[PDB]
């Protein structure tokens, strides 16, 4: 050093850092990219815990993003933005635990409310170099910290054999666990307040987010939580014991393999191997299920999240949780026939209770029905485009919008602060066709502040918007309150309640509440059908 910007210089506890001065619309930012925080889970590192980070020497180079965790990576649509958006876009590698920090340029001069993200992808894909999890305009227009990290997926975050030493399950949860610690102790060198830490994440993010809610080792490393599209609750984000055993057993013999003498012969196998077979032990034809994700494992989880969230105590938990208005829709594409994004997708009455089968893949013969009933509009059961909209309604209510509605009803009544929004708007930008509304994962680039960015073609009212929706954000990760202190002209977003059940709208038009979110129909999946189950 002598000659480098002085800025970029920070020490951190396992050594010295050097960031990039990164352009943002509005001037300059902070960028750390690729810190490590964890020994390289490799080797005979697969399926264990992580390792803090060994101390190393010198300046470490921390400019670029570092390397994506082993996954699998989609071509259900070679070519095509609308898929090719959430592939990974560094090298794949098992050596993949780093995390990154955005801040402002200069460093604030006080301690500043850092923001924690954590990528969805089901827990089998994703990253936290992708271009809509850009801090850059966080940190440049609100003056945040924000940090993100990528934890290990599919099989080297989650495969299980639980009981056992050698792959005790949920240690992509973790290196999340980890890389929050990381934050406690270091991120005051960036000017970061480790007193206040706010969480959010999209899809399995918001799952894992709750499950640091849920889980007490955790509890003390944040102070807010943001979950946008995902629960820890639902039928999707966690397995059973059982269930993770049989599917580590299943995919160890697919690849030709005492849980020791199982998991050392997993071990010698090559991570594409592992990659190659995920998919393949999936108890049901399915979408929106995952075969490797976290275990109730009596440990990280204690017991069942719905278990949880059931009985907990949430006194002093500020919460915001929102979906889109979509939620469903994207996932038809990948595995109902009759579905597809280069057409209508008009389909059967036929192809309609094919779907149900496939998206309730749990369900028995009678819970089938019982979906098809609630769903079917009688004065025209055979509409093909009723029956289109009604498929994506089914697979969004059930894996997204009435687990996030129990998740709010259990939290508001044992003494959290609920926030609660629906996401109404499409971006002017997107690909997928006008069929799908506003799809699962597509307000991540408003809160993000991509529009901002002038040379991504976003309307004017757009910019704005994105605005506002990092306004309320950031708001809520300072005080735990959306809501301007100042600004009482523009309306108010009140807390949800049990009495009231009230969330707002978030579009380019100001705020309104709205009263109980999908009420008659969450009763359904909520109440009625798990009691469809115990008969
Ligand atoms: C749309 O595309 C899919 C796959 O090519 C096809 O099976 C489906 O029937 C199509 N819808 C119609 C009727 O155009």
């Amino acid at each position: 050093e002598g000659r480098e910007d002085p800025q970029l210089l920070v020490r951190v506890r396992g050594g010295q850092l050097r960031g990039i001065r990164l352009k943002a619309p509005g001037g300059p930012v902070s960028a750390f990219l690729g810190i490590p925080f964890a020994e390289p889970p490799v080797g005979s590192r697969r399926f264990m815990p992580p390792e803090p980070k060994r101390p190393w020497s010198g300046v470490l180079d921390a400019t670029t993003f570092q390397n994506v965790c082993y996954q699998y990576v989609d071509t259900l649509y070679p070519g095509f933005e609308g898929t090719e958006m959430w592939n990974p876009n560094r090298e794949l590698s098992e050596d993949c635990l780093y995390l990154n920090v955005w801040t402002p340029y200069p460093r604030p001069a006080s301690p500043t409310p850092v923001l924690i993200w954590i990528y969805g992808g089901g827990f089998y894909s994703g990253a936290a170099s992708l271009d809509v999890y850009d801090g850059r305009f966080l940190a440049q227009v609100e003056g945040a910290v924000l940090v993100s990290m990528n934890y290990r997926v599919g099989t080297f975050g989650f495969l299980a054999l639980p009981g056992s030493r050698e792959a005790p399950g949920n240690v992509g949860l973790l290196d999340q666990r980890l890389a929050l610690q990381w934050v406690q102790e270091n991120i005051a060198a960036f000017g970061g307040d480790p007193m206040s830490v706010t969480l959010f994440g999209e899809s399995a993010g918001a799952a894992s987010v709750g499950m640091h809610i849920l889980s007490l080792p955790s509890r003390s490393l944040f102070h807010r939580a943001v979950l946008q599209s995902g629960t820890p609750n639902g039928p999707w984000a966690t397995v059973s014991a059982g269930e993770a055993r049989r599917r580590a057993t299943l995919l160890a013999r697919l690849v030709g393999c005492n849980d020791t003498e199982l998991i050392a012969c997993l071990r010698t196998r090559p991570a594409q191997d592992l990659v190659d077979h995920e998919w393949h032990v999936l108890p049901q034809e399915s979408i929106f299920r995952f075969s490797f994700v976290p275990v109730v494992d009596g440990d990280f989880l204690s017991d069942t999240p719905e278990a949880l969230i059931n009985t907990g105590d949430f006194q002093d938990l500020q919460v915001l949780v929102g979906v889109v208005k979509d939620e469903g829709s994207y996932f038809l594409v990948y595995g109902v026939p009759g579905f597809s994004k280069d057409n209508e997708s008009l389909i059967s009455r036929a192809q309609f209770l094919a779907g149900v089968r496939i998206g309730v893949p749990q369900a028995s013969d009678l819970a089938a029905e019982a979906v098809v009933l609630h769903y079917t509009d009688w004065l025209h059961p055979e509409d093909p485009t009723h029956l289109r909209d009604a498929m994506s309604a089914v697979v969004g209510d059930h894996n997204v919008v009435c687990p996030v509605a129990q998740l709010a009803g259990r939290l508001a009544a044992q003494g959290a602060r609920v926030y609660a929004y629906i996401f109404e708007h499409r971006a002017s930008t997107l690909t997928w066709p006008l069929w799908m509304g506003v799809p699962h994962g597509y307000e991540i680039e408003f809160i993000f502040g991509l529009p901002l960015d002038p040379s991504l073609n976003y309307t004017t009212e757009e910019r704005i918007f994105a605005q506002r929706l990092m306004k309320y954000w950031t708001n809520f990760a300072r005080t735990g309150d959306p809501n301007d202190p100042r600004d009482s002209k523009s309306p108010q977003w009140p807390p949800y309640t049990t009495a009231a059940q009230q969330y707002v709208s978030l579009n380019l038009k100001p705020l309104e509440v709205r009263r109980g979110l999908r009420a008659q129909t969450c009763a359904f999946w909520n109440r009625f059908l798990p009691k469809l189950l115990s008969a």
